[PDB]
């Protein structure tokens, strides 16, 4: 088992649903930021220092392919951050793998992307998605983490997280970048709502039978997740009320 399948999309872009699409497709594991939140969450600091990495003057780009390998073994695909910041990388590691670039509407985009992952610093709400974290152990070293990594992803060193129109510019310049740097046969653009048709065909299998293509991780659902995360103070006692989730 190894990568057949890399996720460029951004975060809020269907990258929870397309890692349900690949592993209903190929019956194995495909990672993802919920891996790493609900499973996995050692992983951010491996995620960390090859991010750090990055930064250096000259990056060891053997270290970064070897923790890349260790942290995607036993996956047949990732998605969503902070794997999609690496896609050149993974393309490199994986000269047989397709990318799957996961798209929607920028100011849709960006409004799930201050509901759940990139509040401003000043919005109330911010401090309701901590306190719900700190439920499932998450903390400041998580969203170092998914920040650095959207950083890594739009190429920038000093970014203004606060400003809508940077956000905007930097998600169209991206989406732009993938599409001209991945070969088109060896690139699917698949925008929200597309659904098993066009995935399926470019990954040569037939659409699933009878199984329909997932449609979760809503900022509604998120939001309700964050409120009754704080009101039980326990995944376990509310996990029946978020089904298809994690
Ligand atoms: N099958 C589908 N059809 C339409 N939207 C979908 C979808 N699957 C996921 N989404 C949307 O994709 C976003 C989540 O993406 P991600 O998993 O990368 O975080 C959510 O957007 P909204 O927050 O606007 O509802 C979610 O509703």
């Amino acid at each position: 088992t190894t990568i057949q399948v890399i996720g460029a999309g951004l975060p809020r872009t269907g990258t929870n649903s397309m890692k349900k699409a690949l592993e209903i497709i190929y019956s194995k594991p495909c990672y993802h930021m919920y891996e790493i939140i609900f499973k996995k969450q050692s992983d951010i600091s491996i995620w960390q220092q090859l991010i750090d990495e990055t930064h250096k003057t000259t990056s060891d780009k053997r270290k970064i392919y070897n923790g890349l390998n260790e942290l995607l073994n036993g996956y047949i695909a990732t998605t969503d951050l902070p794997s999609c910041s690496f896609y050149k990388e993974l393309m490199t590691m994986y000269p047989n793998a397709k990318v799957l670039l996961t798209i929607r509407d920028k100011y849709d985009w960006l409004y799930s992307l201050r509901k759940v992952v990139l509040p401003k610093s000043t919005d109330p709400w911010k401090l309701k998605i901590e306190e719900g974290d700190q439920v499932l152990g998450i903390d400041s070293n998580f969203y170092k983490m998914t920040e650095d990594s959207l950083k890594f992803a739009f190429q920038k060193n000093h970014i203004n997280l606060d400003d809508d129109e940077i956000l905007l510019e930097c998600y169209d310049e991206y989406n732009r970048l993938v599409q001209e740097i991945v070969p088109p046969e060896r690139l699917l653009i698949h925008h929200l709502g597309d659904g098993w048709e066009s995935l399926c065909q470019f990954l040569n299998v037939d659409i699933p039978n009878g199984i329909s293509y997932p449609c979760a991780n809503s900022h509604h659902q998120m939001t309700q997740l964050t409120e009754q995360l704080i009101k039980h103070k326990s995944l376990d006692d509310i996990i029946h009320m978020f089904p298809g989730l994690i």
